């Protein structure tokens, strides 16, 4: 059975995650590497009319106290569902053709973006400016995809300046400092809570240890610095102070999902090209694995084609 | 090879039974064979969020007052939703990797109040009905739904009409308001769940099909499929956008796989209850992942009535 490379390019928006993208896949062929573009023309139109400036909007209304919490709360959880829907769907229809992990693959796969982008990472973020509750981030988490076989994330690291000077320069979008510093904090907490559990962390043992970033590599990382320590949040804590039954369960699953996981990082504090060669390099040590059918190889090059033509830009 | 157990979960419209006939329920899981995993409503009402379900009747009030928008009116009903089914997605999120493939007498048996398309899809859809959700993000639950894991046995209630609507009438729910039209919608929709996973499991085609819904199974046109041929999910040119036709091939085949059981509710509650055992012998049991699935799943169970009635 013919190999699949799937790769999954995600962190904070605004670094060249797209350019990069981009530029990786116009190095091979036609057919022997694809990419799932950002699908912005759902989120523009198809899904909901201009989903990213509702979002940005909400979040500015809230901040000037214009509207309630509570009110920005119910637009961005629907705003999320509506961004994260394409993610899901691809991965839903994927999943049958992918086999167990395995030289090179008959197909490598570039997505722009991972499920948990939308259904964990930036209600997360969400969460820290006030505009998404801590429940309906955990809701969100119970909701990610079973994690499949091979799935490599691609985390992008770039210095605060270089980020806000890059973002301060280029949809509906508003420039957010503190929601730069928010996103930018959950995806170092992300790559954190993936090293944290493939070194063998166990979130339920360590959750006393919550009172008061790289994977792959590194030393395990104090459960402070992951994911786990954004669930402290009174409205999760029975009078007992320990988390309700519900809510450790939505953490015993955001462990399951991320923990299989293959975390890379890279560093996207160079020119484009740089950027690009970068990810080459990196992509020599992911997971590739085996497809389900001999036809599953032109089956997934339709699949993203399709999803690319419709929704990409 | 591990111990066997059977799912059972009891879904439907809701307000057929009666108060009588799930405290039977509650007294069948007082026997450690069988667990009964009652409905969040401790969840909705206080830990998710604040009165989730007298949100969404007010909600659904107002809009028909014409006190709200469309859009607000499904901004509200979407998150909302997220809220009453994050129980249900959590537990199936936990349980899964304890069940193993199809399989004497179950070592176990969970009954469960609803299953996650409940949440993710029937009650979704009603209210797209209703005009308080849009049917993209109907869509969106529906590409969420879990997968099919075998064993995945489901009861609808069966009742005429008017006596559904004495008994709701009589149990109503923290919030709840009177919505003939929502019942009318909830009762649709699930009348339509049934045909689906019929027409499914006699080898339809929704795209074979579809076709039909503008020209031995039930007609497509009496199936979900006919909900989502919404104009708001189609292109200028009449074609469903591929995204969406996606979201229903993942529709076709999370529901293929159910068993579905009717349980005739226009009875007593101790013949409600008999008839429910009578319906187990048809349905499909299978093994657990480990030797230790079944206490946990018992744990598992046990914990969520408590902490959520
Ligand atoms: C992905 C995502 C984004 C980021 C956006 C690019 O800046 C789309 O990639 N935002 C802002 C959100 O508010 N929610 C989201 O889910
Ligand atoms: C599961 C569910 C329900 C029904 C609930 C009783 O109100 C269970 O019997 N409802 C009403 C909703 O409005 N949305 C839902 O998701």
């Amino acid at each position: 059975m013919p190999t699949l490379l799937r790769v999954y390019i995600d962190g904070p928006h605004g670094m060249g995650k797209t350019t990069t993208t981009q530029l990786l896949v116009a190095l091979g062929s036609r057919d022997d590497i694809v990419y799932v573009p950002e699908p912005m023309t759902y989120w523009r139109v198809l899904g909901a009319s201009e989903t990213i400036a509702n979002i940005y909007t909400t979040q500015h209304r809230l901040d000037q106290g214009e509207i309630s919490a509570g009110d920005a709360a119910v637009v961005m959880t629907s705003a999320q569902i509506t961004m994260g829907m394409p993610y899901a769907v691809t991965d839903a229809v994927l999943a049958p053709h992918i086999g167990g992990e395995a030289p090179p693959p008959a197909l490598t796969l570039i997505f722009d973006r991972h499920p948990i982008a939308a259904l964990l990472c930036y209600p997360a973020a969400r969460y820290l400016m006030g505009s998404m509750t801590p429940q309906a981030v955990l809701a969100f988490v119970a909701l990610i995809p079973p994690t499949l076989p091979g799935t490599n994330i691609v985390l992008g690291a770039l210095p605060e300046d270089r980020h806000i000077d890059r973002l301060a320069k280029r949809p509906g979008e508003r420039l957010d400092l503190a929601m730069l510093a928010a996103i930018r904090r959950v995806y170092g907490l992300l790559a954190n809570t993936v090293r944290y559990l493939q070194c063998g962390g166990s979130w339920r043992e360590d959750w006393g240890q919550l009172s008061g970033p790289q994977s792959n590599a590194g030393p395990r990382p104090h459960i402070g610095d992951t994911l786990f320590t954004l669930f402290r949040a009174p409205e999760l804590l029975a009078p007992n102070g320990d988390l309700y039954n519900v809510f450790a369960w939505a953490l015993d699953v955001l462990a399951k999902r991320l923990r299989s996981m293959h975390v890379f990082i890279l560093d996207y504090d160079q020119s484009p090209a740089g950027c690009r060669d970068a990810l080459l390099q990196l992509t020599s040590g992911m997971v590739q694995t085996h497809v389900t059918t001999p036809g599953s190889i032109p089956t997934i090059c339709d699949l993203a084609r399709t999803f690319a033509r419709e929704m990409g830009e």
